[PDB]
């Protein structure tokens, strides 16, 4: 399995309590 | 299995409790 | 199993309590 | 099994408390 | 298992209480 | 297993009680 | 297992009570 | 089990209480 | 098993309590 | 004057002769 | 004035020649 | 002016003579 | 003029006579 | 006039005669 | 004029003819 | 002026003819 | 003028050619 | 004028025709 | 089967993800 | 099965991920 | 199965990740 | 099978990443 | 099975990791 | 199988990570 | 099988970890 | 099988980390 | 099998680390 | 005064007697 | 004065008594 | 006055009393 | 005056009486 | 006034009565 | 006034009664 | 006034009065 | 005046009434 | 007047009645 990705918060304001994966790829 | 994905949150405002996956391939 | 992608967070607020993840590839 | 990823936080706030992990490949 | 990555925290601010690993492969 | 990385941390503001790993490979 | 890692701290501010390790390989 | 890595502090600031590891290889 | 690492510290600021191993390799 | 902006690529195919810029302000 | 946007590409394909700007603020 | 941006290119392909800017501010 | 932003070409190809800035700031 | 941002590359491929500046600050 | 910032170039591929500017304030 | 930076090139692949700047301030 | 600056090469492959400066801060 | 840095190469690979400056101030 | 051909680009613009093929003889 | 041709590109512009073949013959 | 062509790329442009082939017979 | 052929780069930009192949006879 | 051919990169712009074979001829 | 070429480079800039090869004749 | 070639690199830059073979003939 | 053939480097810049065979015969 | 050639380096620049064999004739 | 310009003869059939000039630009 | 071009003969046939300028620049 | 070119001849066929110039600049 | 060029005769047919002149730049 | 250039002849066939001249810069 | 060039005959025909000059440079 | 250049002949063939000079510089 | 160059002849031909020079520089 | 040279002859036919000149500065 092949897995592919971007994953961009925010330009200004903060991230918290998040799970910011580019990509998963599970067995 | 293939993914491929783009995940863009806010570009203002904040990001709290997101789970941001640019792409999931379960196997 | 292969995983690629890119995980960018803020450009100005912070990072707090986050897991930023470029890839994860499960075995 | 590969991956390949990039992981970046902020580029002016603080990071605290968080897994930025550029890739994982599990066993 | 083969892994490859980049992990980069802040510019500017502090890195607080956070694991930045580049790259993991468990066996 | 392999494993190839870079960590780096902050560029103005300090590092205090954190795990900056290039690159780790468990057997 | 073969590791290859970079770990940079900060360029102006502190680094305490941190592990800058730059590849990890265990047995 | 082969390890190889670069682990640099700070340009300015102080080091306190910080395990810089080159590289790390258990048996 | 084989280490191979570079350990560097401050440039202007003092290094105080701290663990500057360039490379470990245990048996 | 303020600018805040994201600016996203492909995911899997290349980028070529591209000006992507996140935000512009000029003066 | 104050500009906010986000600008994104293909997932799939390929960008060739292309202005991705996700915000514009003149003066 | 302020200007505060994020610019990120292909996760996969590559990125051939592109001007990737995070953010411009003109003065 | 305050800039802040982040750039981030490929994850998997490579990176061609490009010019990625991670923030400008004329005067 | 400040400037502050994050210039990060491929992880997998190369960088070839590529201007990777963090931040530029004219005056 | 203050600049501050983080150029990393590939983690696995080379870097040829590149010029890797952590940060650059001109006069 | 100012300057503070990270440069850092490769982790695997080499580095020709490369200009890999931490900082610098122009007067 | 100051700087303050952090250049890295390669943790595995050669350096040929490159001109590696921490911080130049020119008068 | 002040300078402050850190230049390391490789840490497996030879070094060869290369300009490792720590921090140069001109006059 | 023969064939006979001339593939001729721009002159000016760039070439982007294009099969330029002169001539073509399937078997 | 007999094949000639000729393939050319840009005269001022660049190429960027093409396939240039001045001729083919399958077997 | 004959084969024969001519491939030119650019005269003033790069050529970046092009595959410039004269002549291809397969068998 | 027979082979011939001419490919030519570019004659003042680079050529990054490139396969010139001036002819090439499968079997 | 037989071959010939000329392959010539740039005459100013560098060659980067680019593979440029005067005439291949497979058995 | 009989193959003959000619591998010619730059004339004025360098020469970094290129497979230069004159003729390929596999058995 | 027979192979004649010649391989020729710069004439004014320099050459970095590259392969210049005038002649493969495998068996 | 027999091989053939002539290797040069360059004329003026110098040679690091390259494998000049003038002509290679496996058996 | 049977090998000739002929491996130059440079005329004016040194040469470092590299392996110039005029002939290789395997077994 | 500036001219560009692809002069290309025939694919098959000889040239005789003929001025073929990309570009020509008069003083 | 400023002149760019491309000047291709034939693929096949001969060239006789010709005058092919890539690029010509009168002063 | 600024010259750029490419001139190739033929790919199987001779040369004979022609006059290839790549570029042409005159005073 | 500036003069840059490649001459590329045939890859097959011979040369004769013919003036390939890579670049020319009178005074 | 500057010149630079590459002139190649044939790749099988003889060269006779030639002037194969790579660059030239009158004075 | 400098010049600079690269001047190949044949790889397999002879070269007779030629002028194979790598660079001229007049007073 | 300074010239640099490489002249080279044949592989295979022989070499009958010619004047491979490797750059000439008149006063 | 200054003169570089490098001059070969054959690698399997004989060489006969042949002025090979490597550089030549008149007074 | 500065003159260097390298020059070789033949690897496997012999060399007859042939000026083989590795420098010459004439005054």
């Amino acid at each position: 399995t092949t897995a592919a990705g971007v994953a961009v918060g925010s330009a200004v304001g903060h991230v918290m309590g998040s799970a910011l994966t580019g990509a998963f790829s599970g067995g």
